[PDB]
């Protein structure tokens, strides 16, 4: 397997530069200008991630402009996406506008709306209705971002709670509550997500990371969101919590991809155990054909020091091992001191965890994991994949539209790159979150119709030769998918 | 393995209606006229072979006419096999035409040319020259179909041998000798040989059943015999003694394909061994891809009695569970009382040992054995067979001209039939010793060079509808190796 | 697999002395002398036969004391098998104790007890009282060894068919019929074997090859008839019709294994599916671990000849490569004119095919079947040969005192002799039906009860010397089933 | 594979309460008295470390002393390892104990004697006499950490060479420096390593933790340097540069098991590039069947803070799932704030990875590896392992008087703990470096020779039994040889 591969590998052999995973960078005050993209662009950012749980719809549209023309001086194709704010518990107001809380005194949270304004050190509000119920006692109750922590001791009535607090901390009107191994009830997409998606659509984003994803039927919600117009866009489910993590299955079912959100995820659950989700859940989307992005607290210390930690380089390095699609930089490159260097170090680790990954275990592993008998796309991807390794070719032209296929090819894991070719130029954008796939854009309004497709293998073919994949003489395997069905292994001119 | 897959066997599930194996009928008086051709072909006939060893030029002119009219009326192609007599050895004449052999008596073998009509019991010739440089003391030397058995002694000068007569046994004129364990010499390819190999390019033969073939230099001698004109007709090496089956890994490589004599390897060779030597030679043409024949004494009883024995039946199932493409018919057909019963036994036999054979394990061999990097065509060829048992696929569609393609996509063994699609005519009659493929015939001057493939794919796919191989919903893997491509099609 | 084991195969290269199928032979005029026996097994043979539906107990006394002499004289050990006559359907008498039967004659045959001395070439008697029921239109009726042919058409009323002789043929009184197809549902055990049974109880025998199986009850049916004191003889099942087929997996179930009977399963069965059967039957028993003998029509053409047939000897070669433990012979041995020359012929034949066949196959066939989890027993015995194969070992000793461990090691197939060492002598004679074994005896009574199992490993390991399976330097695998495992330096 | 097996795995169900991986605790200033000790070991630590490269005889002995009483109070056998302060490439002193080195400036690195105290930014001293032989112009120099970055341009002369300052850094005296793409030929046990080494046998050490081993040859001087009276000890050598990583297949044939010094490596190679390094030399000492331990920088931040990184964690956890058989504490505790807390939560993450780690993937890789014919003992072991997942058996015990065998049985990876039963107390501490075993003393003076083997197979089943491993009607399996499956009375 690949502890046998081990074996055989050297650090000091060169490392045949090309990376599969993708980089997913974070915009913001330090990355927002034109130049700065560019600069993030060359770096090895592929995707631009807008947080729009801070900033108003005309400091994200300048980042939807600006990415758009970095990506258009550089000419090449970069995803958009739209992080969602998602539903979200703040407490009432407070009388002062301020309530200090004091380590081992205590204090009642109360599901009663008269006490919204009326909120004081010793009572409070708690705009979460079932509040009595999913709290019981000897839980955690979080607020202000997770920095007060109260200790539930009993219930003064079936509104009140009588809590502990368990360190000093002031907060002040309306700061978010957490609630840690209790199974809350929110609605997926809230009022705000309803008007921030609608601008996402009319924007042409291109994927939408939804947050706190709990239920497939919670994906359906964003769907509706989304509306009509917006069918083609991609939703990456947010996995932010234990629910999220228990409904793992159908809700990859029913999503586009998913973000393993570690931080979030760790709110309610022991580091060492969101380690092993991100394993299941990296190796579920595998399985499934859909990309997967490790999320939160990537290379962390580059946010503000030139270098990153020894622990912070095998993190990142892991999560490829792991089998992720792409890593993703948060205040690395929000507003971070060091916006570029963190992007080509993060670049650098998967270029050196690749040259030692062994793609034949997932294939393998892949393989196995095929009912029999299957569809006739399922069968043709992997026997293409198959010549891939019988002929050991250097390069995979894939003519896929919509990129269905593509991410299907991809799935099954060769040991060459990938080169799509496609009419759609979204495509090329939504492929940034597949692992080991780069896009050529063939414009079927200014070459023509390509009815009968040997000019959009000829230029799969050429990208593949530009970027020294194959020269003369070399094997490409090339395909054609669903929408019927093609498989060759040519000889490289 | 097999082991697992008979676990799931039962022999009153039906039989799935398609035989992959061949039968090769030998053509005789008792199945020279048309009338009897067209029952040989309606009992299933794949293969017309003349053995040449008997018979003139009008006798298989005769024989080569009636198999095309036969053929023609019923609308079939049938391959047309002409069987060398190959380099022979035979004793001279006696006086008298008689010479009484007795048993611990004592004679003198001879390579002088001056005893050819003065032969006795005491010192008679025979034609092979080198028979005293090859032949040692000890060995033995076989007379009169092996009937009559010596064993040489000693060298009397350098022509003569000193023998013993093992066994009693009178001997009349010319009968031929066998050397068991000797290296014979001889020419690959003999007088009459040369004649009749360009008889057979004139008239147009599928392939050639080459005999006695004992190196591979020797399958070079027949190509040249061929000449240019007949570049394109097979040649099948019988492999019927020792030599052959030590160079057999050689011969197979310059061969068409192989044919496992059992009875003249018999000769020389322990009956249990022979059944060994039959497993390696069907597996070593397995693995190269190339047609491999089971040969002697097939059905051998039925050629005066109405029905076979159980040993026969299972002798004739064990061939195609060995691999083999082909199973032959020799007397049965040629001189037989029961012509159409014993075809029609064989496909029988050949269906039912079809049903129970797990050709998964044949495929996967198969694969195992290819060495990494393979070439395209190798490539193509097993991974749209991986397809067909990935998607459960009930039938396969090959345009191939040649037959090179059909012949290794054959190779990995998928468990549904092969249909191939050639603008060759002669492709489809030398594609009638390939195991699980059927042909189809497209004329490339009475309906367009096709260059798009579709209408080729088409009449494949509807050949595969007419004989209820696939219907509408159906997955139908597609092949052409040399440009390479596969496609999976789903049926309407 | 095997294919790839074919291409590196040569005719040419020396084949090992060590044969691992065995072969039973049928005791006969020819070969009940205790000259004729020793004779036999110094041929080959490891089993004696006895075909009780001909010959009286006194007859068959003579067989069994024979064989023991001449076993004893020879310093071996052979197995008795008592082969059991079964139900069987036979007509009434005749008026002058004959009638004869020609083509194209209309008869009709009765259920009506009152025509069981009445019978005419006409109308006649068949002591099967569900016959008209069973019996129907189209079917047919095989009388005195298979040799007349008769067609049913129809029903004369609820006791006589209307019949046509479809060839010539002369029966006297009380032959057998045949029901070809139809489900004669007889008994398991009749009386006859009943009695027999108990005779073979009382001198001994090691196994019972009982015929016409057809269901798991059956063999329960058998296990009764031998009671108590033979809850130690095997039975083997031997399958003659399509319900043995169709039920053989409980069959084998409840069976100490099977026979294949291909003769009589060709009277119903088409010959090409026999065939077939046959791959079935000896693959289940091969994964269920007991012993399957290929039995019917093996070497035919030796029983006057001095010289089989080609085809005969690829039967005997495939039934090897089948999977099958033994390979018997019948009138080639009971009454052939060369009794030692076929033995000889057919062990030399088993041992071609042995130096062809690829067991890592049988192993990792059996194993991949195995179902996880599995029993501590289960586990060791795979181990034990998976270690074989692993060090290359040339022979294993397996302590079993009943030969269950014996052959359940067996059954994963090594590459190398096993060497069962037991304290029942009987054991010895039990394992001669499974192949690639061979039993010594240890005498406990005159050695000791040897707890620690130190000698009896030495006896094995000394009698694998003896044998020339291993010298010193070679590791042996020793195994006991509490469960024990070695990988023995040898000395 | 591992990507089947995860789809499987919940980390809602239950983890058996076991912990295959071992931890390794530097003792020091925080951590030496019998008491900090005693609670070191009930937090998890199967070995205490002891660092040689500062301290005297006598503070060391202090620690031998208290491990040994703390342990002994406990009841449990813990192990006692001497970390060599091995050979050092240092520069002189200089004038005002300081030099600031600024970028673009020239200097002069020198070998001459004469400049040992002379020392200024533009010339000074390095005690490694073969400098200027060994380097090459192009070539890098890291002084201080690797923090002060020189590049070689020419050679003024046989002792002199003239390099360039690319970075600008402030260095103080007799500073270590590294040679990255050079072969030192430095002696393997330096005078002071000889003096410590022969203390350690005179002390009784269990094993050795060799540093700075760039060759085969260089582990054979360390033998040497232990003598006759110390063949027992285990010599488990610390790579730390690419010399160690270039010949480490050399270097785990000769030794008894391997150190990946992470912060070490990375002074020379890429950090990235450590990753994978770590990955490659863990794999090999699998194969091996011998013991490696994840080194440097664990839980790091836990030094001053009561919790660790979220890299850090995955750090700990991914070590473990590269195979691992130990993983090291160094200031966390040896001069840490949260000495037991550190232990505890490293045992979490170890206990955490392992309910996750799919062991038939090691168990059917390593068979996959091994030749055929194979020895005895090879052949055995593997099919006792192969029994554990047949049976689905619930403990493995195995009789081993010097541990060899124990070690090759948990090479194999079984799914359930191996208990070892040995008549001799140092293979019960030598063994708290090997994953997933655990050591049942059976004193053959005070119970018996038990030619037998009867009473040590209930003795290490006692302690299944009592463990919890198993009960009865559970199977498990036994290992001149022997194997067997037994049924838990």
């Amino acid at each position: 397997s690949q502890l046998a591969h081990n074996l055989t590998l050297s650090i000091f052999d060169p490392v045949a530069n090309y990376r599969a995973a993708r980089i997913i960078c974070t915009i913001g005050p330090s990355t927002q200008s034109v130049e700065a993209l560019k600069g993030l662009i060359q770096s090895g950012m592929s995707v631009a991630r807008m947080n729009f749980s801070h900033g108003s719809h005309e400091y994200h549209q300048t980042t939807i402009n600006n990415v758009r023309q970095a990506a258009a001086e550089l000419g090449v194709n970069i995803a958009i996406a739209l992080d969602t704010k998602g539903p979200e518990i703040r407490t009432g107001q407070f009388v002062g506008g301020d309530a200090v809380m004091e380590r081992g005194a205590t204090c009642y949270v109360t599901t009663d709306p008269a006490f919204a304004d009326k909120g004081t050190k010793d009572k409070f509000y708690i705009d979460y209705q079932n509040l009595s119920k999913v709290v019981r006692p000897g839980n955690y109750i979080y607020i202000d971002d997770g920095i007060l922590i109260l200790q539930v001791q009993s219930h003064e009535d079936e509104q009140t709670l009588e809590c502990t607090v368990t360190n000093s901390h002031t907060i002040s009107d309306r700061r978010g509550v957490n609630l840690p191994g209790c199974d809350v009830d929110l609605p997926a997409v809230s009022a705000k997500d309803r008007v921030d998606l609608q601008f996402g659509v009319e924007q042409g984003v291109d994927m939408i990371f939804a947050s706190f994803i709990r239920s497939a039927e919670q994906v359906g919600d964003v769907r509706k969101a989304l509306g009509p117009k917006g069918r083609d866009i991609m939703i990456i489910c947010k996995i932010e919590n234990h629910q999220g993590v228990q409904n793992i299955d159908s809700i990859i079912e029913e999503s586009d991809g998913i973000m393993v959100a570690r931080g979030d995820l760790g709110v309610e659950i022991p580091a060492e155990k969101v380690v092993v989700a991100q394993k299941i859940l990296i190796s579920k989307c595998n399985v499934a054909g859909k990309p997967v992005i490790c999320a939160t607290q990537m290379l962390e210390s580059m946010t503000y020091n030139p270098r990153p930690t020894r622990a912070e380089v095998s993190d990142v390095a892991n999560a490829v091992f792991n089998g992720a699609d792409c890593v993703m930089l948060s205040g690395e490159t929000a507003k971070g001191k060091y916006p570029n260097e963190v992007v080509q170090y993060m670049a650098r680790i998967c270029l050196e965890a690749q040259s030692a990954l062994n793609e034949y275990v997932f294939f393998n592993s892949i393989k196995k994991l095929q009912h029999i008998p299957m569809s006739a796309d399922e069968a043709v991807c992997s026997s293409a994949v198959n010549s891939v390794y019988e002929t050991k070719a250097k390069a995979m032209v894939v003519l896929s539209n919509t990129g269905r296929s593509a991410r299907l090819v991809a799935k099954y894991r060769p040991n060459c790159p990938i080169v799509c070719v496609t009419t759609r130029l979204q495509t090329c954008r939504q492929l940034n979150i597949t692992q080991g796939v780069e896009s050529v854009f063939f414009d079927a309004d200014k070459l023509g119709h390509d009815e009968g497709k040997e000019h959009r293998v000829a230029a799969g073919v050429e990208f593949a030769k530009s970027k020294g994949y194959v020269q003369t003489g070399d094997y490409c395997v090339v395909i054609h998918a669903d929408h019927a069905n093609q498989t060759r292994i040519l000889l490289v001119e």
